[PDB]
């Protein structure tokens, strides 16, 4: 095979859309081979800009198709050198720029740990062809800064795998595996707006709508309680547009899941103490001491939910 | 005709667009016919990448363009490889990245069961000069995992067909009709967010419209039910943006109409109720016996309309 | 001139957007005319696929552009044959996607019946060049089904016209007026989607400002009133993003106006009712005989404003 | 210089974005010059059809690039004609297809009167080597027709000025200036929509809010007045996307601010009457003459705010 | 090294995005190197227009390739004209259009002060081979004017600095260097918008929400509280769209923090009053001395909190 050296270098991640689970990431790409020795005008290397290298590509010179796996659509390539040596190594230096894919898990929204994972692997030529050396990921422009609300952490991993795709087996007999690269940037999310736009007002939605209790008498607090519950569902609405749909809940979810629980069990409770008089003469104290009980239960299923 | 041999890789498909009915597959398509034999460099076999087969078509190869009918839009083509065998063959491999369309019928919105559509036929060469052969999918990447909320289910299904074209009869007088792959892959829609999201707060809505008639009097029960119906249409807000504009009602639209439907007759008995009196003289206690027979009823319309 | 004549094929119309008042419609043209003998290899025609006509072109070959004149942006064009006869005739294939722009009138909305407008025109030849003989448009994929809300009804509607460009009349002295295919698909909207979800609602919210009257003081009444004023503010928001911004009104605007006409009417006479008092002696009974005479009156405006 | 005369065609105007001041503007342009004596195959015009022109152009053949200054984006072309006469003239007709902008100043919104510019200007030759003699606009297409909301008046009015580009002057030392061809075509917009969507509704929720000393007690008028400010609240969002963010007010963002004054005029008035009492003894009937001097006042702030 | 000397004209900005935080600018960028003299038709220099310059590329003309570092996506370049002087210099001039980022730092959203950046260096040439001597950045057309809700103040910054790309050693392994020039406009934000559409009318919603200490009875006053966090809440949606998510808070959120902190600090304060009975028998005078104590400890809070 050749051996192929890449040395990719990240100029910014941009646009992290939770809702679509992607993300944009611009840089360039330097691969790196070598090949016959070849005569340059004077000692100095030549450089091969773009829109002229298919003159070389058509007389004859070897230059493989790096592609990107988990890429969203067509990847914006933009100016592309091909530097050419007469020692005898060729040089193919392009800048890139694709919205990329990754799992993304969400079972802690707020307080989210990510990585970025950026996928590279010959189109065509399989590892008995082509095969990547080493590469060497230079994210010094990232290297501890946050973007957007998600703070870079750590260097970027390095990995060379071989992949396998059995669907090219029909094609070629026995070598029909690739050699991958990926590339993967940890990402921790900051809580810090999350915290103050939507965990504490809700926790304060939580106490008011524990507030019925202490009403005296009985339409009065059923209105209380459907006017709170009116406003629970007016964050129902505003979490809807920042994180996608999920089999499962997160912290915000669990949350408006409570308040629903919360208000509705108040109801049930109140509707229940009214209707607790055989003949109208007993008084509804008893079952009204969830002023003191209610929040401490609320307190232990937050507690359980946490850990 | 020309045995075209077709195996299609499926990579990911993901964004599965319900409000516009299409979906997003990217993978790899490769094609293999035979031809007269040919001499290469060495015994090894010839790869043709991209922005370079235009000469050996400009030559005289025959390469056919294989379209994909049920697509939204251009699909978003990337690298291609032609690779040339001496003994014969003619390998065309290419990447392919598009928006397909299929009919994703919506009776049952959240516990929806639908299949993802990939159809496939030449452009010019009808089945008297290319035939398809066989076509064996390889969906490994994703025979066995969810995406976004459709969890794909089973293998993909191949159907080689010959689909008739009526328009093109009058420059083609008997052949005129063309062979067609269909990939059927099956889905299933995971219905947890849904559930817990507006199923079970709805069902709260209902319960809390019920509440209206344990209350005393006549002015704050209407402002109960009118309040409790504000709820109700914030609740038909949140629905105008998961499903399209359909002529049938899915569940969840069918539970808004029963929202609307409990709180306006709850409405109409209460008035009703209200001017049972001919002299202001009679108590109306007989009329208001729905504490235990209006939800009754509902249960019995919702026990009807599940099955 | 040159006889031409055009066979188009309708595969798909989807993403009718009522806002933009666009949609989009996929298929096939079939351009054919006839020119001098031509020798091609053996007695079969030649095919010429996409990207190697510009061979063809530049030797010599008459092919003319046929550009659709009410195409919003460029038509995203595909595939393309150029099917050579050696007994004379050329016969043009192309593929077209784009977005086409009619002026869809919007007086009755949901119940509306429009149709969709293809027109094809030849950008450079006038009908003293290029004459187009017969169009046979093949909507047989649509013919009786419905897309999204809109049932497409009857076959497509052809006529040749010669439309005149009086802008081009300083380079050409006479001829200058060209051929122009139109096509005329007819759709009626279906109502169902509507109807249940914004004209009965309504219906039932104009039941329910009208239930003021049967109330017994003054504050509770002017609460109910504007508790229901805010959920008719509700619907103004949902309309606002299904149909365009127009000069006149539909149904639907029409009963947000009547429900805000109702609504505040309700207003002033409840207000007028409690200052008819001069020494706050007089019973307020006479005024509020619209218990039984305001829907009287509301229907016969609804029934005048039907027809 | 070269004498150039310019006929623009409009075809359509559509798509007016208020909020990004933009709007798109569809047509031809039918450019014309004159050179050399050629001859041509008889005595016929020569028609150069697109991605054809390049053997002429690469020939040495004269074709100027005429680009549109105030576009946004680059201007979608389509096909062109580069129509060539044997007795010297040469004529480039090209369709173009692009998003334009303008100033678009919005003191009175409903009620506007716009313009919509379309400039035109050589990219490359100045006036020293390119002169634009005159252009005829033929706006018979929306002569006497409403686009959207926007009624277009009268004709298009031309104009050819040099414009002068101080940043070529280091390049060209004398000879800077650029003949710029300016077309202006007027728009009244339509102001229904607006006056039965928002200053009829806005003028009935002031009505109400007027409507709150009417009421006897305190709790009761406060809570009127709170429930008439989030109605207040909800039409601020209503016109949160019909015009961009602007440093004046408009007419309806003007009667916003009078919803919003008038009803905490109102609660701090019904605030100092209540505490108007040293020692709870007094009435409050002096300062509730309000009932006709505050809507006094407030129509005398609107017709000095008319004018 | 090549002095190139570059002249950047600035034509508009526009479409300044703050939630994604970048800007697009149009214009026209003229590069100017020196050569070895050269022969013209006649003494004129000349004009190559674009489409056509890659016949001088592959003839060996030296045209470098400068691109933008700090865009957003592919720049949509224009038309570009490379004009050849016989006395040996050449000139690139060409046209952008791209959208531009930058930090944008946000401590005080609506009084801010920002700047537009604008990075070019070239893409191969390091600055051995390739030297920028000077700038001179024309912003004359946007000099003293306001974009959007932006006023542009100032001139335009320039400078020239060597940026160092380590990613790139291994390739060049003293010279890796590259100069880079940056172009800074500065632009304060108009805050009239945000001034009378969000400032004032939340500070009247503060004020609406102190007025619950002047109500009589606990019920009504807990009812009043509720329907003005109602209206807090309703504000804190319209925020959600006029600024990206931050770790901080700005102006406006802090108004929405404090409009939480006084109702649920009433609704606490109230509740603790209702419980300060012992036996019932206390009245609750005391604790409600906050009609003028709580303004004036948030009108404190209001003045730490500015400085
Ligand atoms: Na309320
Ligand atoms: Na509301
Ligand atoms: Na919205």
């Amino acid at each position: 095979p050749v051996d192929v050296s890449v040395s990719i270098f990240i100029n910014k991640i941009y646009g992290v859309n939770t809702l679509e689970q992607t993300y944009k990431v611009d840089g360039y790409i330097v691969a790196q081979w070598t090949g016959k020795p070849r005569k340059t005008p004077g000692d100095k290397p030549l450089i091969v800009e773009n829109t002229q290298i298919e003159r070389w590509i058509n007389n004859g010179l070897w230059v493989p198709a790096l592609e990107f796996i988990n890429v969203v659509g067509s990847p914006d390539t933009g100016n592309k050198r091909l530097m050419l040596f007469p020692d005898g190594r060729v040089i193919y230096n392009a800048r890139f720029l694709g919205s990329f894919s990754n799992d993304m898990d969400f079972r802690l929204f707020p307080f989210d740990r990510q990585q970025f994972v950026l996928e590279l692997e010959p189109f065509s030529y399989n590892n008995q062809q082509l095969r990547f050396s080493d590469i060497q990921v230079y994210t010094e422009n990232i290297d501890n800064e946050e973007i957007d609300e998600w703070w870079i952490r750590g260097k970027a991993s390095t990995h060379i795998s071989d992949i396998r795709y059995d669907h090219l087996s029909s094609v070629q007999p026995n070598q029909n595996e690739f050699s991958r690269i990926t590339v993967r940037i940890d990402a921790v999310r900051n809580p810090s707006y999350y915290l103050w736009s939507f965990i504490l007002p809700l926790g304060l939605i939580i106490a008011a709508s524990w507030s019925v209790f202490w009403l005296e008498s009985f339409s009065e607090r059923l209105q209380t309680s459907f006017t709170l519950m009116l406003t629970v569902v007016a964050y129902a609405f505003y979490t809807s547009n920042i994180l996608p749909r999920l089999p499962y809940t997160t912290v915000i979810d669990q949350m408006i899941i409570a308040g629903y629980g919360s208000i509705f069990a108040a109801i049930l409770l109140i509707i229940f103490a009214h209707h607790r008089q055989a003949n109208g003469v007993e008084d509804d104290l008893l079952i009204q001491r969830c002023r003191l009980a209610f929040p401490l239960g609320f307190l232990a299923i937050g507690c359980v939910l946490v850990i």
